[PDB]
């Protein structure tokens, strides 16, 4: 099980496969002034992902975040990096990620995000 930290580029996956059940993954994203994914501007954010599941025809991540809602840019930057093909459509000022396992969630906003892609999936329980 491999986690990636550093400069994000197209084809990067933050993990190489789904972690085992119960894993909480912290990812902190630091863009520049003009970082774009699929023409959408990326602002900084921190997430603690409790699980990603497939529901119907979408991937659904349940996470705790330092911010009240994620933009489409932040959703795609996160979820594309949880797929085998990895991040796509990223350009502009470099974005860095730090990815780590943490023992317990710390952030205070519970968010559910989805996209019609094939993320790596793992359960919380």
């Amino acid at each position: 099980f491999i986690m990636y930290s550093g400069t994000i580029s197209n084809g990067i996956s933050y993990v190489n496969q789904a972690p085992s059940c119960g894993t909480v993954l912290s990812l902190k994203f630091t863009p520049g002034n003009s970082s774009l994914i699929e023409n959408l501007h990326i602002e900084p954010y921190k997430v603690e992902v409790l699980k990603i599941e497939h529901v119907g025809d979408v991937s659904r991540a349940t996470l705790l975040s330092d911010i009240v809602s994620l933009s489409t840019a932040q959703k795609k930057l996160l979820l594309y990096g949880f797929t085998q093909p990895g991040v796509q459509g990223l350009t502009g000022d470099v974005v860095s990620v730090e990815t780590k396992r943490i023992p317990t969630p710390t952030q205070t906003n519970l968010l559910t995000i989805e996209d019609s892609i094939q993320c790596f999936t793992w359960d919380m329980n």
